[PDB]
């Protein structure tokens, strides 16, 4: 059982050159409980963007090259990373663009942070078919003192 997490602004952008232009703490906290204690697979870049392995978690990085910090699960391949997160409840995927687009045809579960933020970024998350996807979840906010922001919460699932 595999689910993606993003957070996307328009143009489902979901990295850039430099960091986001935003500050949304919600998303993080929401990131958070959803990716609590479950494997996570990400990719190298992604795994520099971090700094630490997320705690309590098997943390899962693909990689072509050998890995570089023992404190985590290096991988060359979707099937390893997989295979690295044993057998499991839920599998989160945290991404970059490149490891999304791999798995998201395996995944049963999206959790998107929707932003509504206009950024230009070099990274976008896959089109993910509608007719493939129910939406089950769905809860907007406004931005707010500590969100620069609104955002939606949304949770779909593979039909
Ligand atoms: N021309 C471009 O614009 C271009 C192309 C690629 C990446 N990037 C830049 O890199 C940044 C982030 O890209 P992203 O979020 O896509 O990164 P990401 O998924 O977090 O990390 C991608 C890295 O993960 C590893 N990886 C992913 N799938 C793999 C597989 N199936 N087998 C083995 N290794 C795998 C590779 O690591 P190794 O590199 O260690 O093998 C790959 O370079 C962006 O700013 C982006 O523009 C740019
Ligand atoms: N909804 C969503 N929001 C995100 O921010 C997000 N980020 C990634 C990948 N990038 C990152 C970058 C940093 C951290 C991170 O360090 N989070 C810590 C909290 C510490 C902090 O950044 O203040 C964590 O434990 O989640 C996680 C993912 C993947 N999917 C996402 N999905």
């Amino acid at each position: 059982m595999i689910s993606l997490i993003a957070a996307l602004a328009v143009d489902r952008v979901i990295g850039m050159e430099n960091a986001m232009p935003w500050n949304l703490p919600a998303d993080l906290a929401w990131f958070k409980r959803n990716t609590l204690n479950k494997p996570v697979i990400m990719g190298r870049h992604t795994w520099e963007s971090i700094g630490r392995p997320l705690p309590g978690r098997k943390n899962i990085i693909l990689s072509s090259q050998p890995g570089t910090d023992d404190r985590v699960t290096w991988v060359k391949s979707v099937d390893e990373a997989i295979a690295a997160c044993g057998d499991v409840p839920e599998i989160m995927v945290i991404g970059g663009g490149r490891v999304y687009e791999q798995f998201l045809p395996k995944a049963q579960k999206l959790y998107l942070t929707h932003i509504d933020a206009e950024v230009e970024g070099d990274t976008h998350f896959p089109d993910y078919e509608p007719d493939d996807w129910e939406s089950v979840f769905s809860e907007f906010h406004d931005a707010d003192a500590q969100n620069s922001h609104s955002y939606c919460f949304e949770i779909l699932e593979r039909r």
